């Protein structure tokens, strides 16, 4: 069997076993706490329904209002600042879902917006990421020549790259634990889930004390952090991961080259 | 100025102007509806508070319970089926957020899981995506030779783009049936899923305890998300990927001449 076919089959077997191992661990960590929390909330729901004389239909009518008011609770999510924050989440594939298009026209424009946006943003981060690596490689070469030597190795680049990722999450967690009044660990977890473009939406910045409309300085920092932070991670994947994606094309070209 | 520096600066100017234009359009389409909906719901909130004799504190007390019960309402999200669905959302960067780790140990394992997972998934989709393109290129060459021969880039972009619409439409038809959504809603869900945006406003396997009671539909939803991402992955491998390595190609050419 060809090297390309062995490599692809190995990756499929790897991903599926990684999913089974992952599902096994998340079950061990989250199954029991979820059952405990569900049982606990089922009691509070019955106690509050009894306290304020609420029927099955009465609670259900009140349930619809509370859920529909959730995106409005944070404040105005769709003026210029909120629409820009949303535009960021779309093209960067973060998609928190804290604010999603409620109109059919909004949903349609979002699809066309993402179709051209996501490739543009992806290419931009890989291009700027490469320029950052080229600058770091030049700075390190000049420093080595300065102290007394001079060639910049791949290992030196992986070290600077990995430290840049740690520092970015630490700087972010320092700021988001301050402004969003979270613990350093929570703010760090938010920064990790944001900059990996997972964006669960369990933690979202600019959703407290009408920040999008009343705190422009914090909003400016938040946009600059998300964009610069994604460039730092983007530069690191351009350095380590990207080379493995062109591997099948390199081996296929080599096959035609020999034959 | 070097080609690399002109290209990078052009892309930065492009992205920022695309963000300003985007923010301008979403404001025009969503600002007024949001103000109208906020005002409508605030009337219903006052009417329901009056109907069931509820105070400011009384409503707030029930508000906390309704919001906290939302992830539990869909059913058990953390057994083997729910943890596998969540494991998919993490490594594929979809991250609906319908179920997120509530424990410190869950949050920590999730971070290490993503750190190694996301690059493994990305490499896998680009590798399988390339193999699919190579097969399509072979099938088209054999067909051209058969009917009465070289496969162009333009022919590949056409088959690739049509495969993308076919995967969104097959998905939309299937999800609009099992989730009782409109074709447009199911299509929008398939688009937001396969682009890894994953807002979470529409999430499959969240009705009638599907994760625990409907294994056949759960099996289809796992297979669709994974195959669908391979179809989009193959298109980026063909069209987008070449432009990401362009800076490195130009930098190598600079050292080659000088
Ligand atoms: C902190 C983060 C950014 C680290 C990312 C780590 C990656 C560089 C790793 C994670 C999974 C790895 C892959 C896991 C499995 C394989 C199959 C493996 O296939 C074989 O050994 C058979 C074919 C052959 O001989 O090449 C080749 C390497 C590869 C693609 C690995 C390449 C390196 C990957 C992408
Ligand atoms: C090298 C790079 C990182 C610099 C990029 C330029 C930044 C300085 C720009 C890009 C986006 C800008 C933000 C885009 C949107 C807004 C919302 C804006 O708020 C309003 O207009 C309030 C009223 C409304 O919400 O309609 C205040 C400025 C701010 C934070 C901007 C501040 C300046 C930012 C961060
Ligand atoms: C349906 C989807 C998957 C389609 C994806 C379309 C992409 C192939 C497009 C979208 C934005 C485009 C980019 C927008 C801007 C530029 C800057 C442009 O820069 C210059 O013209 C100056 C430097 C030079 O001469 O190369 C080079 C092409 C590039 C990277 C474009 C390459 C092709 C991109 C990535
Ligand atoms: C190469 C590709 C096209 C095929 C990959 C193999 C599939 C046939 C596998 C991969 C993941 C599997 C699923 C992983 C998890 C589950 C949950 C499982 O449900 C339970 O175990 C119920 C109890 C619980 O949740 O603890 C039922 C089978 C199912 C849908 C599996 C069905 C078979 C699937 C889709
Ligand atoms: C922020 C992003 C910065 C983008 C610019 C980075 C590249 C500039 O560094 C150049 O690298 C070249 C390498 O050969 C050197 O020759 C050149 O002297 C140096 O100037
Ligand atoms: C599902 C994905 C399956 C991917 C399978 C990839 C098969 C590649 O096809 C090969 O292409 C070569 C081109 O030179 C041919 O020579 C060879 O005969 C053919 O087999
Ligand atoms: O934003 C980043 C990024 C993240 C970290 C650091 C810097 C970055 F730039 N992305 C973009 C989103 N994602 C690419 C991606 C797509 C995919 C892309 C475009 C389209 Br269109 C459709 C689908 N599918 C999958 C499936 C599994 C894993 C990854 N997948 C990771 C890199
Ligand atoms: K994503
Ligand atoms: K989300
Ligand atoms: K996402
Ligand atoms: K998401």
């Amino acid at each position: 069997m060809k090297r390309q076919n062995v490599r692809t089959l190995a990756l499929i077997v790897c991903t599926f076993t990684y999913l089974l191992v992952g599902a096994a661990v998340f079950d061990a960590l989250e199954s029991e706490p979820e059952l405990i929390e569900r049982q606990r909330l089922e009691l509070r729901q019955q106690e509050l329904r009894a306290r304020y004389n609420l029927s099955q239909g009465g609670y259900e009518e009140l349930e619809r209002v509370v859920l529909r008011l959730k995106p409005h609770k944070a404040g105005v999510q769709w003026r210029f600042a909120g629409s820009f924050y949303f535009a960021i989440t779309v093209i960067t594939t973060i998609g928190y879902g804290h604010a999603a298009p409620s109109t059919d026209g909004g949903k349609v424009f979002c699809m066309f917006y993402a179709l051209l946006g996501i490739p543009l943003t992806l290419v931009m981060f890989q291009s700027l990421g490469e320029r950052i690596n080229t600058l770091v490689r030049y700075l390190l070469h000049r420093a080595k020549k300065g102290l007394g030597m001079a060639d910049v190795s791949m290992a030196n680049m992986v070290l600077i790259g990995f430290f840049s990722c740690i520092s970015t999450l630490c700087i972010g967690a320092a700021a988001f634990s301050h402004y969003e009044h979270w613990t350093f660990f929570q703010a760090y977890y938010y920064c990790f889930i944001t900059l990996t473009t997972i964006g669960f939406g369990d933690y979202v910045a600019l959703q407290k004390d009408q920040a999008l409309q009343t705190q422009p300085q914090y909003v400016a920092f938040s946009f600059v952090y998300i964009l610069t932070g994604l460039t730092v991670i983007g530069a690191f994947l351009n350095l380590v991961v990207l080379r493995f994606m062109t591997m099948n094309a390199e081996d296929e070209k080599r096959d035609a080259e020999n034959l």
